[PDB]
């Protein structure tokens, strides 16, 4: 059941990275580059950064013991965005749209 669950998780990650969702997913493809984005305090506020490329690296590396560990990293990526940004920020709206996809797919895991 454990490897079966992670294969389903790997499929969620594929979907989140697919062109269908790119209009809102793209800000989450890569780690936040605080210098390049001029968010120079980002790592003072966000102590555990996360992004979809890091989830992929960890999934490929078999670092997730279960689907719950996968889900916690994905929710950490959304919560970092809700924590750092003002609630009316463009990127918060994009995070919510992507989280709507994640939560639905994750809940439908057989
Ligand atoms: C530009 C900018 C300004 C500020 N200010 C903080 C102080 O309060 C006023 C606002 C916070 C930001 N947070 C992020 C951010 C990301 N950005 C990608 C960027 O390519 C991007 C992509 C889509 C829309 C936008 Cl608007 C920017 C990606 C993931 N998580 C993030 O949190 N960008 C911010």
């Amino acid at each position: 059941k454990l490897s079966e669950h992670l294969r389903y998780c790997d499929s969620i990650l594929r979907e989140m990275l697919s062109k269908k969702h790119a209009a809102y997913a793209w800000p989450f493809y890569k780690p936040v580059d605080a210098e390049a984005l001029e968010l120079h305090d980002y790592h003072d506020i966000i102590k555990h950064p996360m992004d979809l490329s890091t989830v992929k690296r960890k999934m490929d590396g078999r670092e997730y013991p279960d689907a719950q560990g996968f889900a916690a990293d994905v929710r950490l990526m959304f919560s970092n965005c809700y924590k750092y940004n003002p609630p009316d920020h463009e990127v918060v709206a994009m995070a919510r749209k992507l989280q709507d996809v994640f939560e639905m797919r994750f809940a439908k895991m057989p």
